């Protein structure tokens, strides 16, 4: 809708606007356009202003982060973009700038971007069972999440990537601690533990209680991380196949190496529909239900697409099961 054509990395006013909503089609963009989107978020949220981030350093940092993501079917730079874009959408939807400080927004955004750095495409169960260098280094304690974290701080230690260079040491330590808590909280083995702790605080929630806010930030990063099904069907659906592509690579390797295989990774046991029905019903919907108690606007924007998705996979399951029965 402009008088002349601008290159892809110069985001159109329409893209800038659409970027604020969970309906944003994450598939339409090349890495350079996604990098421009992430950069806009830091300026738009007032993070460049409030933390005196050098605008060039922000770009170098984002480019370095992009480079440290692997070309995996799921755990890649586009996934990193989803999580950060969903976080950014949640800041607007939930009016997080009213409830959280700029330091908290910075932690939420930086942890969302860094949460899966250098992911190898094989989960913690593979690392542990195969006794990999990562499992040995981290003593079987969230090896991947600990690594994503370490890589995040290794990038920030490079002077041309240090977006925190103008932040006083006390501020840096505060951001570092918060980011470590958030990235480590993305380990799904801790889901029930984190959900229970949050629900316990939800009995009488306090926005001025640091412990309550830490748990809310952990729940927010967890929400964003597994949020694909909140997105429109056309955007959400291709992500399941990407994850299954990664899971099948792992189970094949586990079979070959004589290691235990998880049923949800077994090509003959798992179906996209049955895997998604369960995940939506027992992981996604209950998690977003607890958030809705604090942010009532999350029901219409995030629970409604989850209900629609659950109902569509139930339809797909009826057809898929009948189809798979003819195949034998
Ligand atoms: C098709 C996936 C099979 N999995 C079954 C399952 N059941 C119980 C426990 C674990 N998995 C649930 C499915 C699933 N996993 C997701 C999604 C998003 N992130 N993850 C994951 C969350 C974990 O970290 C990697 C991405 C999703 O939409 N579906
Ligand atoms: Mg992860
Ligand atoms: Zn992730």
């Amino acid at each position: 809708g402009s008088h002349m054509t601008y290159p892809k990395y110069l985001l159109s006013p329409e893209t800038i606007e659409a970027l604020r909503k969970p309906t944003f089609d994450v598939w339409l963009w090349e890495p350079n356009e996604m990098l421009s989107c992430l950069e806009h978020m830091y300026h738009d949220l007032g993070l460049v202003r409030d933390f005196s981030i050098n605008p060039v350093t922000l770009r170098r940092w984002l480019f370095c982060v992009h480079d440290n993501y692997r070309n995996n079917p799921f755990h890649n730079f586009r996934h990193c973009f989803c999580v950060a874009q969903m976080m950014y959408s949640m800041v607007w939807l939930c009016s997080l700038q009213e409830k959280f400080s700029q330091t908290d927004i910075l932690i939420l955004m930086t942890a969302a971007i860094c949460h899966d750095l250098d992911h190898p495409g094989y989960n913690n169960t593979y690392q542990i069972n195969a006794r990999t260098e990562l499992a040995v280094r981290y003593n079987d304690i969230s090896p991947l999440e600990n690594h994503h974290c370490a890589v995040a701080f290794q990038i920030l230690a490079e002077p041309e990537c240090n977006i925190f260079s103008n932040i006083p040491p006390d501020g840096f330590k505060q951001i570092r601690q918060g980011m470590i808590t958030l990235i480590l909280a993305t380990d799904m083995a801790r889901h029930a533990e984190i959900m229970d702790s949050f629900k316990e605080k939800m009995e009488n929630f306090d926005y001025s209680n640091e412990e309550h806010m830490t748990l809310l930030k952990m729940i927010l990063i967890k929400c964003c991380d597994i949020s694909n099904e909140v997105r429109p069907m056309e955007v959400a659906e291709p992500w399941v196949d990407c994850l299954l592509e990664e899971y099948f690579m792992q189970s094949d390797r586990e079979k070959s190496e004589g290691l235990p295989v998880a049923p949800f990774m077994d090509r003959d046991k798992v179906t996209k529909a049955t895997a998604q029905i369960g995940f939506i019903k027992f992981v996604l919907i209950p998690m977003f239900e607890t958030v809705t108690k604090l942010f009532p606007m999350v029901e219409e924007i995030m629970l409604q697409p989850l209900w629609e998705s659950r109902d569509r996979y139930e339809e797909l399951k009826r057809i898929d099961d009948a189809m798979k029965e003819l195949q034998k």
